[PDB]
């Protein structure tokens, strides 16, 4: 279930983070314009950029931290205004963090493993809804 996916996840959080990221890029290209400086660079190279795994792991470790604090794959509001209240995050809107989780479900149920893909969709859903409370647009 959905606390056995923290645990595969955290397991290898280098490569599912980098994997996932990837998989929300592809199915979204036009987000790539939030992360100027992977602009133009193939898989392999963006590997090879120190920032690009350290930045990307640190995004999915929080979003680890906020799944495993959830309950029945609802958020805390503190976490869902720490998201929120991030300089990193100004612009964006609900709107992207629902592509990033519905990139993430795919990436899940296309994997050959047995992630709890529902619960990955639901989390997403509850966080968009905690994060709108929280005052993103
Ligand atoms: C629950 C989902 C998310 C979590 C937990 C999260 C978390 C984080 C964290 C921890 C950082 C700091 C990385 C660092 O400087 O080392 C970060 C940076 C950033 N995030 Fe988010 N993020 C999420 C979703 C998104 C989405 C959907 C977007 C846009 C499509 C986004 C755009 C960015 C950008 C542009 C940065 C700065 C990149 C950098 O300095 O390398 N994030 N995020």
């Amino acid at each position: 279930g959905f606390k056995q996916d923290i645990a595969t996840i955290r397991g290898d959080l280098r490569t599912y983070a980098q994997d996932i990221f990837l998989a929300f890029l592809n199915k979204y290209p036009d987000e790539r314009r939030y992360f100027k400086n992977y602009v133009g660079k193939s898989d392999q190279e963006l590997k090879s950029m120190a920032k690009f795994g350290d930045h990307t792991e640190k995004v999915f470790n929080l979003m680890m931290e906020v799944a495993d604090r959830a309950t029945d794959c609802v958020p805390l509001a503190s976490d869902a205004n720490t998201l929120v209240q991030m300089k990193q995050h100004s612009s964006l809107t609900t709107g992207n963090f629902e592509k990033l989780f519905v990139a993430l479900v795919e990436y899940m149920r296309a994997s050959g493993q047995s992630f709890d893909s529902q619960s990955w969709d639901r989390f997403g859903k509850n966080l968009v809804s905690a994060l709108s409370s929280a005052g993103m647009k």
